């Protein structure tokens, strides 16, 4: 499993539409793209995929099993998705440590920007799924953080700002759909 921290940003170069499956190709930065390889199981946006193949700067997976839980059916080209290949050499995750398996799709009620924080409200739907504890981390599109407040079906998350910058919290904005990873 990972950390969720997210390691660097990729771009959607490409989209395959095949219905209950997608293709997307993703340039990935210098330092990410040389660290895999068809077949390294890596996280995108929080979930777990598979490299299908690697052209250049091009890395594809299929989003199969994964298109009814995430927001992948969704994306579009020039889009930036978060990256995080799993640790070399181990790690002590205790423990917002997170497996990939996203729990299912939620959407962004409002942020605000204050304070060197970047502060995200993100509706639960009813139907997802199981927890959700303020003690707890939460992932949000792969990156890992305590849940600050609940309230209603609302989860406050009070990033560092510069999440902003390394990540795509900096993306998001109200009705943004993200990736919701519960730990669990
Ligand atoms: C080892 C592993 C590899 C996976 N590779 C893919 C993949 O390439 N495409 C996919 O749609 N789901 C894949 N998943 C499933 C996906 O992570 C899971 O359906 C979503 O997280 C559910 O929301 C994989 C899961 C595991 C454990």
């Amino acid at each position: 499993m990972f950390k969720g921290i997210v390691q660097g940003a990729g771009i959607i170069k490409k989209i395959s539409k095949n219905d209950d499956t997608q293709r997307h190709g993703i340039t990935f930065p210098k330092d990410i793209l040389e660290s895999v390889e068809k077949g390294t199981v890596m996280l995108v946006n929080g979930c777990s995929l598979t490299v299908v193949r690697i052209s250049g700067d091009v890395v594809y997976f299929d989003i199969d099993q994964a298109i009814n839980t995430t927001t992948f059916r969704e994306l579009e080209v020039g889009n930036k998705v978060n990256l995080e290949v799993r640790p070399e050499f181990g790690s002590l995750l205790g423990k917002g440590a997170l497996t990939g398996n996203i729990k299912g799709v939620a959407t962004v009620d409002n942020i605000t920007e204050e304070e060197d924080r970047l502060k995200v409200y993100i509706k639960i739907p009813k139907d997802l799924i199981e927890n959700i504890l303020s003690e707890d981390h939460i992932g949000i599109n792969g990156v890992s953080h305590s849940i600050e407040e609940i309230s209603d079906d609302i989860i406050f998350i009070n990033y560092p700002k510069n999440l902003s910058i390394t990540t795509n919290l900096g993306t998001l904005e109200k009705g943004s759909d993200v990736n919701v990873e519960t730990l669990n």
